[PDB]
């Protein structure tokens, strides 16, 4: 059926009309939905300094249609959480490693919420990282996030005092990348594998020691 497909630097040549597709898509939850207005761009295009050469993209497919995402940074790089946020990762330190990845902009488009297309999304960042030898993911997230972490077995270390960003609670963490959670998300969404990788092949660990 329907996957999760890891786009990269090595394969986006077979996915640049799926790319272009979920940025716009961004712009319409992120900024239009969510209201980020910092993010809002006249092009309708929603891009930041941490979509570049390096960044992975794990994007829902339905045919060629974008139904959901989330993506991956290295923190070998100057990230999200070292640049915007470093004062909510005071207490342990931002993540820099090159078996950390900085996880961010989860997204299911609306005709896709509440249903299957959610513990997917969970199981794929676990799936594509497990695979890449990828020990943790890091991410700034509101609050609202750690019981859906638990629900999905996700094993969560706070990296500092959550604080308000923007009027709305926040806070960094890591999340421990196990085989363990996995296996217990392949059974709950009744699919061995979530993961698709056409093209060539990604050595995510390889790029980020060269960063
Ligand atoms: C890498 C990550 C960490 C970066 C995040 S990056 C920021 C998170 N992303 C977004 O907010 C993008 C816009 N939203 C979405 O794409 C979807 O609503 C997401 C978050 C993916 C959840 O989709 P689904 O789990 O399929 O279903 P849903 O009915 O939309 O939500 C399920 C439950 O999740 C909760 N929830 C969702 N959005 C919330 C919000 N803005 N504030 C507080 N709670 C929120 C809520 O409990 C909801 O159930 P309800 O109470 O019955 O409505
Ligand atoms: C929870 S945080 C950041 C992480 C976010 N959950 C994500 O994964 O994309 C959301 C807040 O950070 C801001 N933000 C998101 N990406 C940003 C970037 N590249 N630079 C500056 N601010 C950003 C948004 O405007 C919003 O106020």
């Amino acid at each position: 059926g329907a996957m999760i497909h890891a786009i990269s630097a090595v394969n986006r040549h077979l996915y640049e009309d799926v790319l272009e597709q979920h940025f716009r898509l961004r712009h319409d939850i992120f900024v239009e939905e969510r209201h980020w207005e910092t993010l809002r761009r006249p092009d309708g295009r929603e891009v930041d300094s941490y979509d570049d050469e390096d960044t992975v993209y794990l994007l829902a497919l339905e045919g060629r249609r974008v139904v959901g995402g989330h993506r991956l940074y290295p923190t070998t790089k100057p990230s999200m959480m070292s640049e915007v946020f470093p004062h909510l990762a005071a207490v342990r330190g931002c993540p820099s490693d090159p078996l950390i990845w900085e996880w961010s902009r989860y997204f299911v488009v609306r005709d896709r919420r509440d249903g299957a297309l959610n513990l997917q999304l969970m199981a794929a960042v676990q799936e594509f990282c497990l695979d890449q030898g990828i020990a943790q993911v890091s991410a700034i997230m509101e609050t609202w996030w750690l019981p859906r972490f638990h629900e999905a077995g996700f094993v969560v270390t706070p990296l500092g005092l959550p604080a308000l960003v923007e009027n709305a609670w926040t806070m960094a963490a890591t999340v421990d990348i196990r085989r363990q959670t996995l296996d217990v998300l392949h059974d709950r969404i009744g699919m061995p594998s979530i993961v698709q990788q056409d093209g060539p092949r990604l050595d995510a660990v390889a790029r980020a020691n060269l960063c």
